[PDB]
């Protein structure tokens, strides 16, 4: 129940890690004692930088959040820097994995399982009254390239402590990610297909025809316009579909085929989500 506080080391990082002065693109480095590989984490020391690291430190323990190993305050070309050491995440981004399946065969069940992984992260946070506020594709990365790897949430660069409705956009993000997992495109309104005509019903049939109302209902609750009426993390993780993924139909989703078809738009998807987030926060 009692966890230790953040200790930012002051001593030069290269006493501890092989870096080789090739040193915010993220770098692979090596612990000298253990010779293990890690990632790093280079920020501009600033009040804000510190609050995020703090918040991230309070969450590192969560199995579905990228762990901080060590933090250094060092001078890089006489710029005060936070160097943040974290475990390597070589698995890539959640949706890239899905898109690159050779057979292109993703199931409702797999979607359920993923969403539980992500839910867990958000539950850890929300219950210690932190809000992530930047839950999107680029921030969901896998440990290893392997089939049985683990999902970790990243970028605490919009986190903050939440004495309520700040948590709401974490849930709106859940809504969006869930929806994309289920069909391959976001629930947002040349050369390619239009997936959701403007103003039309939120679950188009080509890809949503075999998804149950139960699951459409869960999604409508996460995307609820009014935060006063949007699903909470407690409600989410208590929902049957999340709670019991093993009983979730292995419904063949269109997701992997669509992400491949609409690959040119992915930058655009991510940008529309990022824009949207800045108005929702
Ligand atoms: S920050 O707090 O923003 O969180 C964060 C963490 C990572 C992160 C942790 C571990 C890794 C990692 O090891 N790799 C692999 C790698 C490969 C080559 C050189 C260095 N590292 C990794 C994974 C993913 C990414 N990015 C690239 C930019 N788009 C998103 C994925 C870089 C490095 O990374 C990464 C990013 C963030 Cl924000």
């Amino acid at each position: 129940m009692v966890k230790s506080g953040l200790q930012i080391k002051k001593n030069a990082i290269i006493d501890d890690y092989k870096v080789t002065s090739q040193v915010g693109k993220v770098l692979q480095i090596f612990n000298k004692r253990t010779q293990e590989k890690f990632a790093l984490k280079m920020l501009q020391d600033c009040p804000k930088a510190r609050r995020e690291v703090e918040l991230h430190w309070r969450a590192s323990q969560c199995p579905h959040i990228v762990r901080i190993v060590d933090v250094y305050e060092n001078l890089y070309a006489g710029r005060k820097c936070l160097l943040i050491v974290m475990e390597c995440l070589d698995g890539g981004e959640l949706f890239s994995r899905i898109q690159d399946r050779g057979d292109q065969a993703f199931t409702e069940r797999e979607a359920s399982e993923i969403m539980k992984s992500i839910g867990e992260a958000i539950q850890y946070l929300h219950s210690i009254n932190i809000a992530h506020r930047d839950v999107k594709p680029e921030n969901l990365l896998y440990t290893s390239k392997r089939p049985n790897a683990i999902l970790k949430l990243t970028d605490f660069g919009f986190a903050k402590e939440t004495t309520k409705y700040d948590k709401s956009c974490d849930m709106w993000s859940l809504g969006v990610i869930m929806y994309i997992l289920l069909c391959g495109y976001p629930p947002f309104y040349p050369g390619m297909k239009t997936r959701i005509r403007m103003g039309q019903y939120e679950f188009p049939n080509p890809e949503w025809s075999e998804v149950s109302e139960e699951v459409k209902m869960l999604i409508r609750n996460l995307l609820k316009t009014e935060p006063t009426q949007r699903m909470t993390i407690t409600e989410f993780m208590n929902h049957p579909w999340i709670m019991q993924s093993t009983k979730v139909p292995q419904t063949p989703l269109h997701t992997s085929r669509v992400l491949k078809e609409d690959k040119e738009r992915w930058e655009d998807v991510k940008e529309e989500m990022t824009s949207a987030l800045a108005t929702m926060r």
